[PDB]
């Protein structure tokens, strides 16, 4: 019966009707036709001492039992824990590694019993009760998945074990529920007329006692300390029989598998369980058989469920985060494996630890033992299931408390905004499975420090463009738009989203700073008029410039000027209508403007190519030239007019259509180094600067003007990481508070009729996708060692 793949070439179907049924190095079984006989088959054992023989009896064969049943043993393995010479019949397959380990499974016949028998021929040995272990399992799999009702009252359906008290004895039999029996009665078989004649219980049935199980998983009672009573009950009720113990010094759980159908439920959970190594995954300690028990971890902090009402306080954005990526990663490894978890909810998560910084938080269980289903599960598992339960654990996890005790989670609980947690949610909740994201995708989706670190993606109006932006310090928004030949002051509420605006100038404001006393708004526009309005009282006009103001900086205000010029306000001044400057002065001309100014104490600026820096005297004292770096970066870079200056230690320069960022000494006037930004994004696959911000926790922030945010480290100038996917182009970036001492860096970007965004981080991004990178990489490690 045995066909070679290329005379037959679909073949999933043909797997799924038992037509195909591969076997290896190209070749079909194809059960039809084989050789319907035993093709004289000489095990390597022929004594009653050396083989173990465990024997079905069954009224008939079910159709399709056979087939099933070898497409199953196919794939039986010792060493699952040498290729072996597979022999096919119809009724029977046989399987041969070694003589220290094969497997006969077979149709039987005995004389005077028109009923049909299995046998099931092993050696005595480890591997052989491992071989047998791995039949019997999947015997009882079988008939339980696909022929039910065999099994039930029985259905003249009796397994036998096959013993003998001297070697040349004919088998006597000894059915499977008397032996078990016995096995807790003691560990011998005694012949009733001759007490001297004793066998093992164990060795002609090792399976009843888990013989097969792996050398680290076998319960060593000596190191167990277990009462079972319902003071150490886990849960008062919850989670089963599930008792708190000692095992090997630690803290564990204990299932108990007493009063039921044991050693098939324990020895289908041990199936599942001891090919499972998954850090997400609750671990298996130990197994055994003289109470049916199964010793896990112990989780110290609870389940999910009751943190999710008890304790809320504990739930930190980060903690969420964390929970969520464990779960996720939990329920890809397990979508890897084919395997399902039908029913995930709050319940079936535990938690280890609160600490959000933790290498293992949370684990997904399944203990022993409606609102959490898919709309076909209702109604009617699939791995897109799985997903829409895992739509509803972050759900969950995200809202405060709510549907544990959908709706839009922000507005019914409060429930601060997450802007890409929401949108994950809304993904994996899609009523068409094949729409869902798989286990893998909503892992990598979960594996982002821009998830956890984006705050807020506020949307302004159609068409309207800005300018400018400033903050007030105290979440409210100041901008000057250009979207007209008019300037245009709008505001912003970044607490409740809420945007209004109106007319003041006859030019587009270019600029906008805050001058605190009372607060006023200095506005500079392109005509040059500086208009000072009240920001509590609705719409001052200062002395107009010469050109257009292109900066301002607020002590003292400063104006720079178009025109190479610097004005210089007193705060004082800056109240009355009309009023001149302090000092006025020329760095630059016509055609350098002074473009930008910073503080770090000594007032630094750029005007042009060069950068002028100043003191309280209000007179330039150092003039740096940085054309000269067409030396080593390249020329229409670095002749280009500096459009903004960053200084902590030393000197940040971005200068216009340039993508190199310049960095010049304070103290020689020298040039310490080149960032090129191209290079950096031809890591990741524009590169032209347009903002520089500085976080002065060791950061540096570039938007670029392709919508891409470097985050570099100031030492060695390394790249941190970078930002995207959330613009076309990134037009302002500042640092700002929020309220609540939340500090958020503000990032104005576009998305071109033209759409403009401003999307807000939080202040520890490089730090967040550092720890998040080291998580990643200890939870791989861990899971490479678990194998
Ligand atoms: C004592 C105990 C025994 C077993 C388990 C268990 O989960 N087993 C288990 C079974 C199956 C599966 C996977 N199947 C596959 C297909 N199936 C259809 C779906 C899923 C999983 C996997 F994990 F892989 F999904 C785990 C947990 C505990 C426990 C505990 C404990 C510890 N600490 C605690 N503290 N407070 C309470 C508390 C409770």
């Amino acid at each position: 019966g045995i066909i070679s793949r290329r005379d037959v070439e679909y073949f999933k179907l043909l797997e799924k009707f038992q037509i195909a049924l591969p076997i290896g190095e190209e070749y079909l079984l194809v059960p039809s036709s084989l050789s319907d006989h035993r093709p004289v088959i000489e095990l390597p054992h022929c004594e009653n001492s050396e083989i173990i023989i465990r024997l079905y009896e069954m009224p008939y064969f079910p159709m399709g039992f056979w087939s099933r049943l070898i497409n199953r043993l196919l794939e039986i393995s010792p060493y699952m824990l040498l290729r072996p010479n597979r022999m096919y019949w119809r009724q029977g397959i046989y399987l041969n590694w070694s003589p220290e380990a094969y497997c006969l499974v077979g149709s039987e016949v005995l004389d005077n019993h028109p009923e049909s028998f299995l046998k099931i021929t092993v050696p005595s040995c480890r591997k052989g009760c491992i071989l047998l272990g791995q039949v019997v399992d999947h015997i009882d799999s079988l008939m339980e998945e696909w022929f039910p009702g065999l099994l039930e009252i029985e259905t003249l359906l009796k397994k036998w074990a096959l013993y003998s008290f001297n070697d040349g004895e004919e088998h006597q039999k000894i059915l499977l529920d008397d032996l078990m029996k016995k096995a807790e009665e003691g560990d011998l078989l005694v012949n009733p007329d001759q007490p001297r004649l004793t066998i093992p219980i164990s060795q002609i049935a090792p399976d009843l006692i888990l013989a097969d199980l792996p050398r680290n998983i076998m319960l060593n009672n000596d190191e167990l300390e277990f009462e079972q009573a319902p003071e150490f009950l886990l849960g008062d009720g919850s989670f089963g029989s599930v008792y708190r113990a000692a095992y090997e010094g630690e803290e564990v759980a204990v299932k108990i598998f007493n009063k039921h159908t044991s050693l098939r439920l324990l020895r289908q959970e041990l199936v599942v369980l001891c090919h499972l190594h998954h850090p997400s995954l609750i671990s298996l300690l130990a197994a055994g058989i003289r109470p049916r028990m199964l010793v896990m971890e112990l989780a110290s902090k609870g389940s999910l469920d009751r943190l999710l009402q008890q304790d809320k306080a504990s739930l930190t954005r980060t903690l969420q985060h964390r929970i969520a990526l464990h779960v996720a990663d939990g329920l890809r490894y397990l979508h890897s494996a084919m395997i399902i978890y039908r029913d995930l909810k709050p319940h079936n998560v535990l938690l280890f630890t609160l600490y959000p910084n933790a290498a293992i938080i949370a684990k997904i269980a399944d203990y022993g033992i409606p609102g959490f289903r898919a709309p076909e599960v209702a109604r009617g598992y699939n791995q897109q299931a799985d997903v829409y339960s895992f739509g509803l654990l972050l759900y969950d996890i995200l809202t405060t408390g709510g549907r544990i005790v959908l709706p839009d989670p922000v507005k019914e609980y409060g429930c601060a905004p997450w802007p890409m947690v929401e949108k994950l949610i809304k993904q994996c909740l899609k009523e068409n499975p094949q729409e869902r994201p798989t286990s893998a995708q909503v892992f990598d989706i979960l594996n982002s420090a821009e998830l956890v670190c984006l705050t807020r993606r506020i949307l302004l109006p159609k068409n309207v463009i800005v300018e400018c932006m400033v903050a007030t310090h105290h979440a409210s928004i100041w901008l000057g738009c250009g979207h007209t030949d008019r300037g245009q002051l709008s505001f912003l509420d970044l607490n409740t989203e809420g945007y209004t605006s109106e007319e003041v100038a006859d030019s587009r404001i270019l600029c906008l700073a805050l001058v605190h006393l009372e607060s006023w708004i200095v506005s500079g526009t392109q005509s040059g008029t500086l208009l000072v309005i009240n920001t509590e009282d609705g719409k001052h006009t200062l002395e107009k410039m010469t050109d257009s103001v292109t900066c301002l900086y607020c002590n003292f205000l400063l104006v720079g000027t178009a025109d190479g010029k610097l004005a210089i306000f007193e705060d004082k001044t800056v109240k009355l209508k009309g009023a001149a400057p302090l000092k006025i002065l020329n760095i630059g001309n016509v055609s350098t403007p002074l473009m930008c100014l910073s503080e770090s104490n000594v007032m630094w600026g750029g005007c042009g190519t060069k950068i002028f820096s100043f003191s309280n005297d209000f007179t330039i004292q150092k003039l740096i030239e940085t054309r000269t770096s067409q030396l080593f970066s390249y020329a229409a870079f670095s002749d280009s007019n500096i459009i903004t200056v960053v200084v902590d230690t030393a000197l940040y320069i971005a200068k216009q259509n340039s993508p190199v960022v310049e960095v010049w000494d304070k103290k020689t006037e020298k040039l310490c180094g080149l960032i090129d930004c191209v290079h950096f994004l031809r890591e990741v696959m524009s590169g032209r600067v347009k903002t520089l911000c500085l976080q002065k926790n060791t950061a540096l922030w570039i938007g670029t003007g392709g919508g891409h945010i470097l985050l570099l480290d100031l030492s060695t100038r390394r790249l941190i990481r970078v930002i995207y996917n959330f613009c076309n182009s990134v037009r302002v970036m500042m640092t700002a508070q929020l309220g609540s001492l939340k500090n958020v860096m503000l990032v104005l970007g576009y998305n071109r009729e033209i759409q403009s965004c401003l999307t807000v981080w939080d202040i520890n991004l490089p730090h967040e996708v550092q720890n998040l990178e080291k998580h990643i990489e200890v939870r791989k490690e861990l899971a490479e060692k678990m194998r």
